[PDB]
C-alpha cells in the first residue's frame, strides 16, 4: 500500500528546509540562482559539471508538484551540494560556503524526514 504524498503536502513539509538555506547569509548567495559561468568567469563550469541545480530550481519544482516523493527533493539539494564541492577547490569561499548549507540542511531535514 504505497504511501502518496500530495504536491501540497510536500511543498508545507520541506519548503521550510529550503527556506533555511535561503536564510544563511553570506553562505547562500552563490546557491540563490543558477550558475552563469560567462557572468562569473567559469567558461569550465559546463564542462565539469553536467547537471546543475540550485535553490530556485528546488523552489521552483516544489511550487509545481514536481517531486512525487521526499527523497527526490532530497537529492536535488545534494546535488547541488555535490557540485560545488566536485567543481570549487577546498580553500575557496564557495566549497566552504557549500559546508556550511549541508550542515544546516542536515539538521533541519532530518526530523522532518522522521515526520514523513
Ligand atoms: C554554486 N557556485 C557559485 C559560484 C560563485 C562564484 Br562568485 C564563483 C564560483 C562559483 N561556483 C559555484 O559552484
Amino acid at each position: 500500500r504505497k504511501k502518496i504524498f500530495k504536491p501540497e503536502e510536500l511543498r508545507q513539509a520541506l519548503m521550510p528546509t529550503l527556506e533555511a538555506l535561503y536564510r544563511q547569509d553570506p553562505e547562500s548567495l552563490p546557491f540563490r540562482q543558477p550558475v552563469d559561468p560567462q557572468l562569473l568567469g567559469i567558461p569550465d563550469y559546463f564542462d565539469i559539471v553536467k547537471n546543475p541545480m540550485d535553490l530556485s530550481t528546488i523552489k521552483r519544482k516544489l511550487d509545481t508538484g514536481q517531486y512525487q516523493e521526499p527523497w527526490q527533493y532530497v537529492d536535488d539539494v545534494w546535488l547541488m551540494f555535490n557540485n560545488a564541492w566536485l567543481y570549487n577547490r577546498k580553500t575557496s569561499r564557495v566549497y566552504k560556503f557549500c559546508s556550511k548549507l549541508a550542515e544546516v540542511f542536515e539538521q533541519e531535514i532530518d526530523p522532518v524526514m522522521q515526520s514523513l
